[PDB]
């Protein structure tokens, strides 16, 4: 039972009903004298609709589909303010998971501001990368087989790392994660960097693979404990596939297995540390949604009514065909993701599920794919305003599928190396003052993250926008 | 046709619907069994309502209203955060302006975690007083006649504040606003003061009282304009008004030809920036919030299409002046119509018809650490307030609320963390609870409650509706 | 629940249509955005049949202003929702539809006046009595008319032949009322253990004026009938010569009533009693005066009470506490006692404001009833309302479907005048001859014929039946 | 109300004897002093026949321990406390009461019976199909035994008098079900058809494998049916061939079903259709999967959904059909979470539950009646119910009437020809007095409602052979 208004967005719904609505909140509001409701509010619901779906749309191209003069389209983006219906059906419609996750959430805090406006601040998102290597080789990973950082430039990196902990501005407790490239666990003293961080005042995650988390990784890494999540990267449900993913065998079981004995260890501790899960949604296992379930109430089982937090459902952002989902089983994930809900609710209901940008989309029937930035709309001055990562090295890069080592072409994203004399703050403030750019050549692209893209087609709206002379409004919605 | 769930905690609402609809969300989501639905859910009910009313209720007290033991007070309070609707009541009832507009906004960022755990943290909301002077004396306001600052600190003063605004940490462009004890536009040099924090990245709002808003002062200090917002306090509708609220002949006439002006080049500049009003409702008077649309529909005649944003409307007969703000939204639709509204504390829940309870914290109830985490103010000395009605020069006894002061070798960073560090604490003094606006003891109530809950043993339960930060994973 | 109460005065419809919308929305019966508008006119349609249960549908749906394919939709989804039915059936106007409507639908009652077939009827009054001792100022009879002495045996072996025609499955069929006085006939205690005999369990309606000792010798067969309602005219005397014209009739009326209650408890006989009163407008204080009165009688049958009472009908708030004051001290003194009441007078608890059907000429229907109702006379004949039963009523000798005589059944009256298609154009003054039954039956039957031409065959009457299969 | 649940398990007695203690003080019914142990005596019996609506007066007044004198008057003090009277109605018994009881206490039918009188039966049971396709484990009919298909002719001309016989006042007196299934009869659908040009309402209760799109072409008459109920014997293909013993019957039954659903709504058919729903050893944990049945068929119709479902036990008492103690118990949680998982899918869809079913929620143990041949009426009941079958046979109980029976023939109380009616077949037996001995295994004859009727009958008879011929039954109104 939803309004009609709010719900303007998704495919198959009733846009006179919607019109009828808004036009009365005109009306009752007295913002349109009443012989000029019905007119109006058609505009504003085509605006609600388009946005609803395709977030990055520039204002210009939105008021040719109106064919609207400028002064008309002032009057409606203001008139669009006083229908708060109408920002519901963009925040919840198809694409609404660009809107709530991350495009209002860092437009409000300043982030695209501050990049916009190419000015030296600090990143809003310091990533981490303390993995030495990784014993898994996944398809849609960039990082090169073989590849890994001296074993003897742990300690020197591990200091490096507490030094770049100490500059992060407290008050986001989410501001630094532990992440990578590579896998953080293969680092003996990721448990010490999250010792540091908690003790700095963040409470950080650390994104992980988890075949390293032993029961005998916990006990010398006590630090781990003391995060706010520990978020399992999962490639299969059964041996089978983790090898078809990985291409491990057996890595199913001992990652099942670390993460039983994780949630009994977890209850007899009662810690409150949360565990998550990402879960991208492979080629030709779309039908596996229902079994993700069972291996969740399964790990339920293991805790003691102490249950799994949170599921990220999620795509190969990097949209190369060994990721990428065919039309044919991207057709058959409404019903999928659907179902896969009604199962959560029956069999695991305390369980979070998220989707990303274009599952969220899927569901509810709007057909909708990833982004998939090109070198031409690649900003050359990149965005360490919003983001930056940090490997063993120090090195600094720009895009988060760049901090591999030995990855070809990636040495030219490095915007400097954190060094005892050059800090994380110094790095990003002498790249963005003396306009350090990087021109981007074929591939480069594939240094992006979803984020990442995310944030490149943001601010290529917003630079677009303001140089169509809508400044003020750029976006659309923003605060 | 909303749902009676949402709707308990208004005054004449239908309690019976309510735990019917509750009972049936309870039985439908298998979270009680059927023989206690229904006592469970009026107890569940109850609590929507008392928190809708009270929100600073410590959980003990609602625990001995409700009649139930310890353990069934656990249980009630983990059933109440699987029905969405009794949270919809509590934050849309009387009280809701409590939970909508601070403590749940605040709560979500941290802050009043830091502030119960006493952490050295750089401040949430600073204020930054920068006003030597006021040519009003406002019979409300604690300013001590005859008290101003001397010429001789506006060039260091104005220095400290460039220097404290460059510690801002970025994330929050509201973190910073410009207002005072004193009247900030007396100061030459905040103008660029605005421009400093502009080019910081900060969004802030000067609060004034608009005297000195002329042209002459805007071309001495054009870095007004990147400001966010301009909120005027409006002390009256005419000049007669005016004199006996500041004791100042021809003020309204000052103050309304400054804002027409402004107007004007607001739209000739087309500038982004929002103007809004503070009008406070004197007893028996309410009749004139109709007269404040018309003085607010000729400011819109002066901007050519271009409109006043926003309206602060606060008080200091209960179906009488409910009659009265309905008539005041009536005729904002006929002839303001996009005006923004939002009413004080108490004046939102005398809309609805509920009993406005006042809040008034006492020497007793203060809390002698005050809260630096939440909220400073610092002065042209660099004078570190903490509370927002201490920073007045002479004003008795306010020197003892100076946590420190920001000097080229102490940053403001520096003067909270040492304060904070080493447990500073203020014995307060009959008198001092008006040191604390309005936020300041809103801020004291939510964290008498959190520590009294916590020292209740319902710590992790604390303050009875709470948001934790959302921690999205990509 | 707000959804089961959305009928009554002053109830928040807002709610309701909350309730309902969650309903439809859940059980995917309406796409969730327009789960709001199919729930404003479903609790409209129980909102207006809570209150005016013969509302045709075609009325229903132009006040909803959708077209003929949307309202068969909203008819269906309306039978999804159990809290709408409640409502209606509940409502202010929920004793049509409980008391009378659905059970007779159920019984296919309605169904054979609609078809227009010959069935014999669903009840029938016989009317015994030659003359009446009273001369009510509300009575139709007319003064000065009376039967001839001379028809009572030929009449009671006429009436012994139609109790024999009455068919097995409803042992309350037949009921001994009248136009006049049923106890002026000496042979009634015959007709009632003729109708015991043949396994019915009848009810007689009187004024008990002539319930004396002396008549329950000369008629003992009175001890086998199933219960005697007394229409009760008064509390005391001068009421009593007030309404009847007759003196010193209330203190016979109780003198007999407290005599029977002694008789009946050393019987040990199973007989009920009960009794009729109008309530008078703004006197409704007099319902504590007829508690006082029945306590008195069941005094004087030591431990053997009152078993019923019937209160029926002539701003209102003096009335609705009068009732509450009424149903309490009942609690208080008479606590087994069964109260029922009109349907205008059920409808004015709650505060509802609702009056009675006044059926007029143009409303009545040319073939009226007997598949439904019939009354028998002395004489024979067939009557087609209860209040036409007079002799020489002005008109009234219009309504004669038939006589019953030795070669002539009433089966064959009946059947005869439905098959022939019979009618009789209603003149002024004719609407006179219904009771508030044939006004309820009237009402049904229009609405259900107005239905079924609209071409609503199938949803006629809102409200119609229920799923019985537990005997399989 | 206290008192007004006072039968149902967990009820607060000693409130309920408070609240009925005042009722009988403040009304002036008993002196104060004794009001206590007399309210205690008046609960009591509301507990009793509230759960064992079938015991003997007798039984009742030595379980209370007082004397005639005693327990006449407490008969007439609990016609004086209505809310004990809600408490029998509406106990864990109250499906006795409520659906089969009191209703046919009214229509004097148990009065008929019990006077041996001749009267048309109360309940004409039509069993037209010559064969059936099944074989159910619960049912008694013969694997193999059939009808002669040259009887068809013959009997459905027998069929339609026997309908012309049936009185007015009950559209629904007649039903066809049968011993076999009744859709292997072409001449179902005139059948039908003949009973609606009679004023009445029938029910074909059938296991609709023959409800195909052709057959409702060649018997158009089925759509004027009141109700069609299907027999459903699984969810799903395995428990149709564990139950029936046929493969594909499920998949069968379902596809005539949504087939079906399509054509009652192209037609806008006033046509109702339901279910039986057996619960069987093994599958109480599968009344959530019968409402997701239930909901795929109101997918296929388009806005016309299913209209109620009978939830049912084997009432023979049989091994093979009998629910073990251990899932029975299970079946309160059950029931609940099905009527919460209705409410939420199929809010429309009626729900009703066997008598001892209705019992076991809100958690009463019990069982189903189990008739002997030592309590079996020689007599039997034909003015309650008779059955005739496709050569005129009137079978005295539902399950006799199967073509080649052991023993079913004994309880044929006649056949009905072009010069035999229904009418003289019941009406000489009775009036005869026809007797049939009781031999082992002939209590299989009994379906369930055979068998209530029969311990109503023993009940009535017994307080009257003990002196409560007024008081017969308990409740009778
Ligand atoms: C690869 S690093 C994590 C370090 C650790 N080895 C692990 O796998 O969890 C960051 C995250 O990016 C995800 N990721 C890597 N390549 C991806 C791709 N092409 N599309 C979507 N997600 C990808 C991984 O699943 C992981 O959760
Ligand atoms: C004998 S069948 C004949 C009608 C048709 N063949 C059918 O299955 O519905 C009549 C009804 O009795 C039911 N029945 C047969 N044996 C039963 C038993 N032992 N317990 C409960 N019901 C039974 C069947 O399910 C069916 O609904
Ligand atoms: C708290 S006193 C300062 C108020 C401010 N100077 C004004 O007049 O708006
Ligand atoms: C309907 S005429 C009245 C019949 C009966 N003698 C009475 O007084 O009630
Ligand atoms: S995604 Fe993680 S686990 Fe997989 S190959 Fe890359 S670094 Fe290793
Ligand atoms: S309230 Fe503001 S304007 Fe008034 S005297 Fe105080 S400082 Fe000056
Ligand atoms: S109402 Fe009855 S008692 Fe009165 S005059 Fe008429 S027939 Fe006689
Ligand atoms: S119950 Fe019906 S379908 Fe099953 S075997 Fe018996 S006759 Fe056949
Ligand atoms: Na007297």
């Amino acid at each position: 039972a939803t309004a009609p208004a709010e719900r303007c967005a998704h495919p198959g719904a009733d846009l006179g009903a919607a019109v009828h609505a808004v036009g009365q909140t005109l009306a009752a509001g007295g913002l349109v004298p009443p012989d000029e409701a019905g007119t109006t509010a058609r505009h504003l619901v085509r605006l609600a609709v388009r946005y609803g779906n395709s977030p990055f749309t520039p204002l210009e191209e939105a008021r040719h589909d109106l064919g609207v003069d400028r002064d008309a389209f002032r009057r409606l983006l203001a008139l669009f303010g006083q229908v708060p219906e109408l920002r519901t059906a963009v925040e919840t419609g198809p694409a609404g998971a660009y809107w709530k996750n991350t495009l209002l959430p860092l437009e409000q805090r300043g982030v695209f501001d501050a990049a916009l406006a190419r000015k030296p601040v600090f990143p809003y998102s310091v990533g981490l990368y303390p993995g030495p290597t990784c014993m898994f080789r996944c398809h849609f990973c960039v990082r090169v087989t073989g590849a890994r950082y001296d074993p003897s430039a742990l300690d020197a990196g591990n200091a490096m790392f507490r030094s770049v902990i100490d500059e992060i501005p407290a008050g986001n407790p989410s501001a630094m994660y532990f992440s990578g490239g590579l896998e953080p666990l293969t680092n003996p003293g990721l448990g010490s960097l999250a010792a540091h961080a908690t003790d700095h005042g963040l409470r950080p995650t650390v994104y992980t693979n988890s075949f390293a988390l032993t029961e005998r990784t916990l006990e010398r890494q006590p630090g781990l404990w003391g995060l706010h999540a520990i978020r399992t990267s999962l490639y299969g449900l059964n041996d089978e596939e983790y090898e078809q993913t990985t291409g491990k065998k057996a890595a199913f079981r001992r990652v099942r297995e670390n993460l039983r004995r994780f949630q009994q260890l977890r209850a007899e501790r009662e810690s409150p540390i949360n565990l998550g899960f990402a879960y991208i949604v492979l080629p030709g296992r779309a039908s596996r949604l229902l079994d993700l379930v069972d291996f969740i109430a399964d790990l339920n089982d293991a805790g003691q009514g102490r249950t799994i937090d949170f599921v990220n459902i999620r795509e190969d952002y990097s949209g190369r065909d060994d990721g990428k989902l065919p039309q044919e089983e991207r057709a058959e994930l409404q019903e999928a993701l659907n179902a896969f809900e009604e199962r959560v609710r029956e069999r695991t209901p305390g369980l979070h599920i998220d989707y990303g940008y274009a599952l969220n989309s899927l569901r509810t029937g709007a057909d909708a794919e990833l982004l998939r930035i090109k070198p031409a709309t690649m900003r050359p001055t990149a965005h360490p305003q919003v983001a930056v990562q940090v490997d063993l090295l120090g090195d600094v890069y720009l895009y988060r599928e760049a901090g591999f080592p030995d990855l070809d072409g990636a040495t030219r994203y490095i915007a400097g190396r954190v060094t005892p004399d050059t800090s994380l703050t110094e790095v990003v403030r002498d790249f963005v003052e003396r306009g350090g750019e990087v021109a981007a050549v074929d591939g480069d692209e594939y240094f992006m993250d979803g984020f990442d893209q995310v944030v490149t087609a943001r601010l290529n709206q917003l630079e677009r926008d303001a140089a169509d002379g809508w400044e003020e409004a750029r976006g659309f919605l923003r605060l």
